[PDB]
């Protein structure tokens, strides 16, 4: 009996130095996500539109020009919805399918379904077209030392579809590609030839993005299993900050402050958090104040923070992967 899916449990960073920390906030860059990664996704794109047709081809395509040795999977299904029976695809992007560990970083690639409101159309800028552009960014910025993974543990990118309600949120109408896929892989064997492990064992963390790209964020420290991880934002934040690698950034008005948060917020990790995956839920509270209305939209993004999140969130994953 392999106590391999305890290793998560007792993971250590290896932390980048002064001069790595450098390199990393050298390498990213938010003028080029911005017009390679984000823009094609500000669009229309609730499930079964032409424009979740096209985010997912994008999507694909960003992530299939890289060097490293993505592999990509296309989940579709079929759910009930208050409009009837409805398609879903989920993209699931994976560097070693058989590692026995991976580090999950997540958003939903969906926008919520509105009628055109005096011509105007709901882009999601920060929910989460900004997600889905950080995760290719990172994917991009990172990719020579990802190459390098060509700890049996390596990274997934997952981004859902169906995240929003066609209604308002209930249990029935909302979560359907989450739902979907963390019930898939709860009843997936993993490492191949399994007898008792499943894909859910082998994730070793769940990073899920949503709702970034607003001025200020505060993202509280909702969990205990992974609080330890999220004083590594903290540090990676405090660090980076400290070296001049931020942009109009303050530790006054840091974004990984120390608070916890009580309640539920309803988003794509509950299903995985609800089947003992540790979640570390990048949602900032409150939500922006452009929240659910068509003012989520470009104009509304604040860049230097979006730069500053990808700083980090990249130096986390080096450091979670020994990279
Ligand atoms: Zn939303």
């Amino acid at each position: 009996a392999s106590a391999w899916p305890e290793e998560k449990n007792y993971h250590q960073p290896a932390i980048l130095n002064s001069s790595a920390l450098r390199q990393i906030a050298e390498g990213t860059s938010i003028s080029e996500m911005w017009q390679n990664d984000l823009q094609p996704l500000l669009i229309e794109r609730y499930p079964g539109s032409p424009g979740s047709y096209a985010a997912r081809q994008h999507i694909m395509q960003r992530i299939q020009r890289l060097q490293a040795d993505w592999v990509l999977e296309i989940d579709t299904f079929l759910s009930q919805t208050p409009y009837g029976y409805r398609s879903f695809s989920n993209i699931i992007s994976t560097l070693n399918p058989t590692a026995k560990r991976h580090l999950v970083l997540a958003c939903h690639y969906d926008s919520k379904y509105f009628s055109h409101w005096n011509n105007r159309v709901f882009v999601g800028a920060t929910d989460s077209a900004v997600p889905c552009a950080m995760m290719l960014e990172l994917a991009r910025a990172l990719d020579k030392k990802l190459l390098s993974l060509k700890p049996d543990l390596s990274l997934q990118l997952i981004f859902f579809d169906g995240e929003e309600a066609f209604l308002h949120f209930s249990p029935q109408d909302s979560l359907y590609g989450s739902r979907h896929l963390a019930a898939k892989m709860a009843s997936t064997p993993h490492p191949p030839g399994a007898r008792g492990t499943s894909q859910l064992h082998g994730m070793d963390l769940l990073v899920l993005l949503d709702l970034i790209g607003a001025p200020n964020p505060t993202f509280p420290n909702f969990f205990p299993n992974s609080a330890r991880w999220f004083e590594r934002l903290q540090a990676i934040e405090h660090e980076l900050h400290e070296l001049g690698l931020l942009k109009d950034h303050s530790l006054e008005g840091r974004y990984f402050q120390n608070y916890s948060y009580g309640g539920v917020i309803q988003d794509d990790h509950i299903p995985f958090l609800r089947r003992g995956v540790p979640v570390l839920h990048l949602i900032p509270s409150p939500f922006p104040e452009v929240w659910h209305t068509m003012d989520d939209n470009e104009e509304n993004l604040d860049e230097s923070t979006i730069d500053n999140l990808n700083k980090i969130l990249q130096v986390f994953v080096l450091e979670y992967l020994h990279l």
